[PDB]
């Protein structure tokens, strides 16, 4: 699925996403957009052979299996492949447990890079949540 911003806005703070570990709903909105273009079914290869899934781009190297990342763990307890689903149910589960783990959004680079900082509130502007 690609998500609409207001729709993915609306979804993220049904699942209890917006101000989760102090992160605002924009945040959210911003890294998802940057991360996986608001695309459920987008994957990205890392340099070090773990792969990135779904609308946040969660690392297989630490959160979820795929079954083709050595040494890596599954920590969401979950199969890649749930995290490219139409439902984000699982994708938001285990981003909370990922941005709980001590260095908040920057565990996403990408937000670090184009959304730490900036007008994160520009994302969910227009959306009636
Ligand atoms: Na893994």
């Amino acid at each position: 699925k690609v998500f609409g911003r207001c729709e993915l806005a609306a979804a993220m703070k049904r699942h209890g996403l917006d101000n989760y570990r102090g992160y605002s709903l924009g945040n959210w909105v911003c890294a998802a957009k940057f991360e996986s273009n608001f695309n459920t079914q987008a994957t990205n290869r890392n340099t070090d052979g773990s792969t990135d899934y779904g609308i946040l781009q969660i690392n297989s190297r630490w959160w979820c299996n795929d079954g083709r990342t050595p040494g890596s763990r599954n920590l969401c307890n979950i199969p890649c492949s749930a995290l490219l689903s139409s439902d984000i149910t699982a994708s938001v589960n285990c981003a909370k447990k990922i941005v709980s783990d001590g260095n908040g959004m920057n565990a996403w680079v990408a937000w670090r890079n184009r959304c730490k900082g900036t007008d994160v509130q520009a994302w969910i502007r227009g959306c009636r949540l």
